[PDB]
């Protein structure tokens, strides 16, 4: 039908705007902690501890298959990023500072995205 063809263009508009939004939230983290997801060859343990891992490259993979229906979802999973990481390493930690820096910086990313998703629609 047509009302589909226009659902489905409203997503893939959508994606081209996540898009941009997962560059710029990337662009936060140039150490590239956050690029990968942790290995389970070098941290055996990893799932003992975090339920539902995340990272740049498993959100880039769904997000080009059309994964996110909104903003919610997507930045559902950036909150995974930020919130696995401080809760399985410490205050004093490379790791856990570079979340609190990337949370901080995606804040601002994220609070104009919700406006264009809004006003665009």
């Amino acid at each position: 039908s047509m009302e589909q063809v226009a659902m489905e263009l409203r997503l893939t508009e959508l994606t081209r705007l996540l898009r941009s939004v997962l560059d710029q939230l990337q662009d936060k983290d140039p150490a590239r902690i956050f690029a990968q997801p942790v290995s389970l060859k070098e941290v055996p343990d990893y799932l003992d501890h975090i339920k539902h891992p995340m990272d740049f490259a498993t959100m880039r993979k769904r997000l080009e298959a059309q994964g996110y229906k909104n903003l919610h979802e997507f930045e559902e999973d950036f909150d995974l990023i930020i919130d696995n990481c401080m809760k399985y390493n410490a205050r004093d930690t490379v790791f856990y500072r570079a979340a609190v820096r990337l949370r901080d910086q995606g804040g601002v990313v994220l609070r104009q995205a919700r406006r264009e998703v809004d006003s665009i629609g």
